[PDB]
């Protein structure tokens, strides 16, 4: 598995990277996601094309990490992002901590 970090700079034509899924958008026939790590203040964008969309379609959720297997390295708008291909796969992350937080609005105190 490789970080952002690295795959922001890799040459490498199938990636695998392990990232929290921080923006989800269905918008039709395809899923958009931003995805994020703990080794770059950046977010990578991922493209989940027919087939494996339609697994994930409703099961994407923010905040949660996930492993996604053999993914494919491309370049748009001087950005790199992610797409799904047919050797591609996705898994939650087994080893994660559902974490709770509460905030109060400050202009009370």
């Amino acid at each position: 598995t490789l970080l952002i970090s690295e795959v922001l700079k890799t040459s490498k034509q199938y990636l695998s990277v392990l990232a929290q899924v921080v923006d989800i958008q269905s918008s039709d026939k395809n899923i958009r996601l931003k995805i994020c790590d703990n080794s770059c203040n950046q977010e990578l964008k991922v493209v989940i094309f027919p087939d494996l969309c339609y697994e994930w379609r409703d099961k994407f959720s923010i905040n949660k990490w996930y492993y996604f297997n053999e993914f494919v390295r491309q370049i748009y708008n001087d950005e790199v992002q992610l797409k799904n291909n047919i050797h591609s796969s996705i898994k939650e992350s087994d080893d994660q901590r559902k974490v709770i937080t509460y905030n109060q609005e400050q202009g009370v105190f």
